[PDB]
């Protein structure tokens, strides 16, 4: 079906991201936890479209720091850990279904699956260094934390909770743990090049692409926004 091939219109972060996208080497599908967008049918659309368009497809699920999102919203730690595991198992099941249907390898990971990967750890250490040492970079990281907390609360019916600094700093551990895949996902995984794909703009990525930080995306790493249009 060519309806499936055209299921999404692609908006690249940069012209470099567009070239990586048009190379079609690899797409990494970012599945956010505690986000109403990622229903079973949406995850199916993502993988159906990706399987018809890219040579290699990988799905990225949230790792352990996803519990920090729930904690910052009040959830006690063991209930939060339990709900993360249920959320991740749900994402995995829906992702596995669609990949199996497309005759694709079940290439699904969490961002916590790479603690013995040198690329992940070195990029993570760079992210932490500049979070601590560059207030400009820290401010952008905390804004990403705000976005993740706002989206979680709305999807869990908690827009009545004010978002404080200590909430932001607790949740930003989620942001820092996922960012190495924004910056170097292809090199972490072992592909020549890759685009991380998501449905919302990445404003910190726009600043990185404007040369505003010592933090850089890898030359073989891009970011694309997927939109659906009639
Ligand atoms: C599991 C990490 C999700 C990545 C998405 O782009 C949202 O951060």
């Amino acid at each position: 079906q060519q309806v499936i091939k055209d299921l999404f219109y692609v908006v690249p972060l940069s012209r470099n991201c567009e070239k990586i996208y048009k190379n079609k080497t690899h797409i990494l599908l970012g599945i956010s936890p505690f986000n109403s967008k990622f229903s079973q049918n949406y995850i199916h659309q993502l993988i159906d479209w990706s399987s018809k368009n890219f040579k290699n497809v990988t799905v990225l699920l949230a790792g352990d720091e996803a519990k920090n999102l729930l904690e910052a919203l009040g959830t006690p730690t063991t209930k939060a850990e339990r709900k993360v595991r249920k959320e991740i198992r749900r994402h995995f099941r829906f992702s596995e279904e669609a990949l199996r249907k497309n005759g694709r390898e079940i290439d699904i990971y969490t961002f916590s699956d790479f603690k013995n990967n040198k690329i992940y750890n070195e990029v993570y250490q760079n992210v932490i260094y500049y979070f601590e040492k560059d207030e400009k970079f820290r401010k952008s990281c905390l804004a990403m934390s705000h976005d993740a907390l706002s989206s979680a609360a709305k999807s869990l019916n908690m827009e009545d909770i004010e978002i404080t600094d200590n909430m932001l700093f607790h949740a930003v551990k989620y942001v820092l743990a996922e960012l190495p895949f924004f910056l170097s996902g292809a090199s972490i995984l072992g592909y020549k090049e890759s685009v991380l794909a998501y449905h919302r703009p990445w404003k910190l990525g726009e600043k990185i692409k404007n040369s505003e930080f010592y933090i850089k995306m890898s030359d073989n790493q891009g970011y694309i926004i997927l939109k659906q249009i009639n």
